[PDB]
């Protein structure tokens, strides 16, 4: 047993008893180019007489034992104190965790997570991977200068136990070359538990859309530095929530994460670098400026629509302060569909922390945490439950995660570029190996572009009947193809091509692609689609295709949000041209290739069964 100093390697890589006392400070050393390091071991806590025993995860955070929760205290740069909790409902043993990145220009938060488990060593649940942004004199204190350290923070009569098993660190190489954007792209993800081979059979299990997806570092080595930790945990008996808690420094997480959606940026990208090194001038700083511009005028986030429309157009518009107005009047002329895509988002995420928070203003919402939800990717609906204080990003895949190692694509008015008919067919491949199906065509501006197929398919304010929301695409590309080009023109009147996307939706969703032969703008329609689906309007995890309004030759398929956001889209081969932008679809363009891999669904005319 330690009733004093200690070696956690030497001593506890198998079993150690800490006969923890109050007024004494066991320690320990932590001692063993780019890699994630996991300090992991497994804990048997005795704390029946109210004890409360406190663990110095060296001088980043705090880790207090009670009978009932798991307490995390945070100290980052911003000295100030930032307290969580975990339930442990029941549960005698516990993992503690925490992930420390190493290099030069690797990033600069630290990770901690516990897990409840069995006396079997099984995942009963696991909690938030806790983000902790660290100063360099903190990062530079390992592998080599860092301790841990055990102690009881009350005095009660009875002996606090705290039994160590399986203690260990394990190193993980980043990978050779990956532009750095890419290489920790997933550092502010669920994903990143795909880095670590104890634990990836579990991230694997939530999502099945497997850890084949991302920069999970496939050929990496997880390998043992010191101790003899655990090397592998099975798939828990239910499915637990990974999700990482993300902090913002700067108070600007709905400029970030609107940052994310819009440009399909790593959180991650959007934090302190090691090495500061504007790379975001094309789409990161503006949207985000978007963000703070449009929160200075004090606008209702819901009347952006119009706003931008009437900014543009040399319209009024309800500030008493014109100088901010005049602000985001210049930034939204300049790039009027960006503010357009920025604005939009940056609603949504709002309008979710307020249905979380009633009466929270934006710059609440700003210096709220992101609790970035990796969503069980089947069911329904993941994020459930909100913390009160977080922004919720739902993290379903996205349509780069299934493109090639090559330079990814981008979305000029000369066109899609790096993309060429074998990237397509490849990239249809891994769609069709992945479970997914084409859906159909879908036409949107270039930044809608880059929002949808980078950022992810996340729902946006519409000016559509509520009842009627939805992403909507169509398997005859002439009727997508006209909603590719920004949604309206600028100042001087001038509308751009845009770009034509291909969404696939997963093949399990199949029994709730249903269809009518009714018109949608048939009165009737509501409720015969109603009917179909099992519910009012509007469409939950179910998409319906119809006859679009009007004569309308063409069929038009409604994929609900709920749907939607599961679903992924890639870029189409059909281009769209800057000189003609207003005409129908030349359908000399579309090549054959193209059309042999969009077959449709097999839609249904039933409802399901009850
Ligand atoms: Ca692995």
């Amino acid at each position: 047993g330690i009733e004093g100093n200690f070696r956690l390697w030497d001593d506890c890589s198998s079993y150690c008893l800490v006969y923890a006392a109050p007024h004494k400070i066991y320690q320990t050393p932590l001692a063993t180019k780019e890699g994630v390091l996991h300090y992991s071991m497994v804990m048997k806590d005795y704390v029946g007489n109210g004890q409360v025993l406190a663990l110095r995860l060296d001088d980043f955070a705090t880790v207090f034992v009670e009978q009932e929760s798991l307490r995390l205290s945070l100290l980052g740069s911003d000295g100030k104190p930032r307290n969580f909790q975990y339930a442990r409902q029941g549960a005698k043993h516990w993992s503690l965790n925490w992930l420390v990145p190493v290099g030069d220009d690797a990033p600069t938060s630290i990770k901690v997570f516990f897990k409840n488990l069995d006396g079997q060593n099984n995942i009963l649940s696991i909690s938030p991977l806790y983000s902790v942004e660290v100063d360099d004199k903190t990062l530079a204190r390992w592998p080599a200068l860092a301790t841990f350290s055990v102690t009881q923070e009350n005095v009660t009569q009875g002996q606090g136990l705290l039994g160590i098993r399986r203690a260990g660190v394990s190193y993980v190489a980043a990978p050779v070359n990956h532009d750095r954007h890419k290489r920790w792209s997933e550092w502010h993800s669920g994903k990143l538990l795909c880095l670590l081979d104890p634990l990836d059979a579990i991230y694997n299990y939530v999502s099945q859309n497997r850890c084949s997806l991302g920069e999970t570092w496939e050929g990496a080595i997880y390998q043992t530095l010191a101790g003899r930790p655990v090397d592998k945990y099975a798939p828990p008996a239910s499915k637990p929530v990974i999700s990482q808690r993300i902090h913002f420094a700067k108070g600007n997480a709905l400029e970030a994460l609107t940052s994310h959606r819009v440009c399909g940026i790593p959180l991650e990208s959007l934090a302190r670098r090691r090495k500061p090194r504007e790379e975001w001038s094309s789409c990161g700083n503006p949207a985000a400026n978007f963000v703070a511009l449009y929160i200075a005028t004090r606008l209702p986030f819901d009347q952006f629509r119009q706003v931008i429309h009437n900014l543009v157009h040399g319209q009024a518009v309800a500030a008493p302060d014109p100088v901010p107005l005049d602000a985001l009047r210049t930034a939204v002329i300049e790039q009027p569909e960006l503010a357009r895509q920025s604005i939009a988002q940056a609603a949504d995420i709002f309008r979710n922390y307020q249905a979380a928070n009633p009466g929270a203003s934006a710059a609440a919402a700003q210096q709220a945490d992101v609790l970035a939800v990796t969503c069980p990717a089947d069911a329904r609906p993941c994020g459930s439950g909100a913390s009160s204080g977080v922004l919720v990003q739902r993290e379903n895949p996205t349509g780069a995660h299934f493109l090639n190692d090559g330079e990814l694509p981008s979305f000029t008015v000369q066109g899609t570029q790096n993309w060429n008919l074998n990237r397509l067919q490849a990239a249809h491949l891994r769609l069709q190996v992945q479970g997914y199906v084409f859906a159909g065509y879908h036409g949107t501006s270039l930044e809608g572009a880059q929002s949808i197929v980078f950022g992810g398919i996340h729902n946006r304010q519409q000016d559509l009947e509520e009842i009627w929301r939805g992403l909507y695409v169509a398997g005859d590309p002439a009727l997508a193809y006209g909603y590719a080009q920004d949604a309206e023109g600028d100042e001087r009147g001038r509308i751009r091509n845009g770009t034509m996307l291909r969404v696939y939706v997963p093949r399990s969703a199949l029994p709730r692609l249903f269809a009518t032969s009714l018109p949608l703008d048939h009165p009737g329609a509501s409720q015969e689609v109603a009917r179909l689906i099992g519910h009012p309007l509007p469409l939950l995890y179910e998409s319906i295709t119809g006859p679009e309004a009007a004569g309308g030759n063409r069929l038009a398929t409604i994929l609900g949000w709920q749907l939607a956001e599961q679903a992924v889209a890639i870029p189409s081969m059909i281009p769209t041209n800057s000189r003609t932008v207003g005409n129908p679809l030349d359908p000399a363009t579309v090549t054959l290739e193209e059309k042999q891999i969009s077959s449709l669904p097999g839609y249904a005319t039933k409802p399901a069964k009850d």
